[PDB]
């Protein structure tokens, strides 16, 4: 048979002792009336005279100061019966004299992007000078971590909560809680404020450009020197940037300012031999981790500089009948380097055009019977012409023989 009491030291007279250190709930004996007598204390400590359920309650205050435990033996009489004596032990509980209270009222923390899950961000202190349990400290993060931090119960330390990988330029307001492990009814917390900013790693980054790849065009005639693009790469940090082609030049056809970021161009383009370039550039800081990358695609674009050359082969001592009208010479062929209306080609003649005509491609006709006595020579000249504005022309003089039978 064992109780086990707990009361408060600043406990009214007039108070039931409790059960639990919590003192939320009173002390509980059996009564199998009957009478129920305590052999000690008696000057403090009185028993519920009725109910089957019986409570302990202060007669005289109780201080802690000298006397914190009192044990003595319920026993119950009848007259008749005697009971065998019930053990009942109380403790006098120390007062909750003092908050935990943190130094600062708030707090100022960087927290950079490279740090883990797990990194440490502010260990910070309250400190309640209760003695016992009283002033054992605990600490929580009410609200504004975003989860994103998690404290610890019992040392104080701000870390990084799990899987979180923090984004830049991200702001908290974070506010904990010190709170002494006292009884809930005399129990005493402060609230505190961490102010957190989030940093990239060392506060330092590269150099960025505004965009990662470039769409450019230029024209093959683009002079030397003409510039084709500026790389405006801005460093937050203010460091100065150094830029240069890392890849996709081996012939230094392009120039980018080693300071100033403008790309111009350093040998004559042709876009008849290669007709695309891409690049890889870079800025960066100088601070070995700090440098950025971007990919610029030139295309060169066409201009007509490019006559239609007719192949060289052709024959040229060609033969047609006697008399006859669309009657067929024979076939010419040109060519043209340059795209698009500068590549095509459309044949003409610059000569006899009442006599002879020409097709769209290379076959030539007689438009009319030619005469075989009047004339057997003709020393005809057909023309290539491109087909651009301010078009280019080539020549190509034939060597007709008319026959007979
Ligand atoms: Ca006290
Ligand atoms: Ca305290
Ligand atoms: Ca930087
Ligand atoms: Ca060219
Ligand atoms: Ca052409
Ligand atoms: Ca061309
Ligand atoms: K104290």
């Amino acid at each position: 048979p064992s109780y086990q009491g707990y009361i408060l030291e600043s406990a009214p007279v007039g108070a039931t002792i409790s059960e639990s250190l919590n003192l939320t709930t009173p002390l509980r004996i059996v009564a199998l009336e009957l009478h129920l007598f305590l052999n000690d204390y008696t000057s403090v400590f009185t028993v519920t005279p009725t109910g089957i359920t019986r409570y302990l309650t202060l007669l005289q205050p109780v201080d802690r100061e000298e006397q914190q435990t009192y044990t003595f033996l319920i026993t119950a009489f009848d007259g008749v019966q005697e009971s065998e004596p019930v053990v009942v032990n109380i403790r006098v509980m120390d007062a909750n004299d003092n908050t935990p209270t943190f130094p600062e009222i708030s707090y100022d923390v960087y927290v950079y992007t490279d740090m883990s899950p797990g990194d440490s961000v502010i260990q910070l202190t309250a400190v309640d000078a209760d003695e016992g349990s009283n002033g054992e400290i605990s600490y929580e993060i009410l609200v504004g971590g975003k989860g994103d931090f998690v404290i610890n119960k019992t040392t104080g330390l701000v870390s990084i909560a799990p899987g979180v990988e923090l984004i830049v330029g991200q702001t908290y307001a974070l506010t904990v809680q010190a709170s002494d492990n006292a009884p809930p009814a005399e129990r005493r917390h402060s609230i505190c404020t961490v102010y957190i900013e989030v940093l990239p790693p060392n506060n330092q980054s590269p150099p960025r450009f505004p965009q990662l790849m470039y769409s450019l065009e230029v024209s093959e005639a683009m002079r030397i020197g003409a510039i084709l693009l500026n790389l405006q790469a801005t460093d937050r940090e203010g460091d100065p940037i150094t830029y240069a082609i890392e890849n996709g030049d081996p012939q230094r056809v392009f120039n980018l300012s080693e300071t100033t970021g403008i790309l111009s161009l350093g040998k004559a383009l042709d876009r008849e031999s290669t007709d695309r370039y891409i690049l890889i550039v870079t800025a960066s800081d100088g601070r070995p981790d700090g440098t950025s990358t971007a990919t610029v695609n030139i295309v060169v674009t066409d201009v007509n500089d490019n006559a239609p050359v007719f192949d060289p082969y052709l024959p040229r001592n060609l033969s047609v009948v006697e008399e006859e009208a669309n009657a067929f010479v024979g076939q010419v062929r040109a060519t043209d380097p340059d795209a698009g209306i500068n590549g095509q080609v459309h044949y003409s003649l610059g000569n006899f055009n009442n006599l002879f005509r020409i097709t769209s491609n290379g076959s030539i006709y007689t438009a009319v019977k030619l005469n075989r006595e009047a004339r057997d020579h003709y020393e005809l000249v057909v023309v290539a012409t491109d087909g651009a504005v301010h078009p280019r022309h080539s020549t190509l003089t034939l060597y007709i023989k008319v026959l007979d039978i």
